């Protein structure tokens, strides 16, 4: 949360449009979305969000995601459509 990498400037677009992102839904279950647009708030230091288009899901849900929704890989986001097992509170 302090200075962003040489790399890590958020996601870039302009590489691979076609490339199909995938969201996790706030309910949990993670579905494919395309992702055009992005705005990193007035702040511009750490907000951050992406236009994403659900391929073939309802146009109207379509909107704003945060970036911890998105991301290339989907086991990060919902192991596919499967919501993980709840922590025990792990402390060594």
């Amino acid at each position: 949360g302090s200075h962003m990498d040489p790399l890590m400037q958020k996601i870039d677009i302009s590489e691979n449009p076609d490339k199909i992102y995938f969201i996790r839904r706030e309910d949990g279950t993670v579905h494919r979305g395309q992702v055009l647009q992005s705005r990193t708030t007035e702040n511009a230091a750490a907000p951050d969000e992406y236009y994403v288009h659900y391929v073939g899901l309802n146009r109207r849900l379509d909107g704003w995601v945060g970036r911890h929704r998105i991301s290339d890989n989907a086991d990060d986001l919902g192991g596919i459509t499967v919501l993980p097992a709840p922590p025990l509170a792990p402390d060594q």
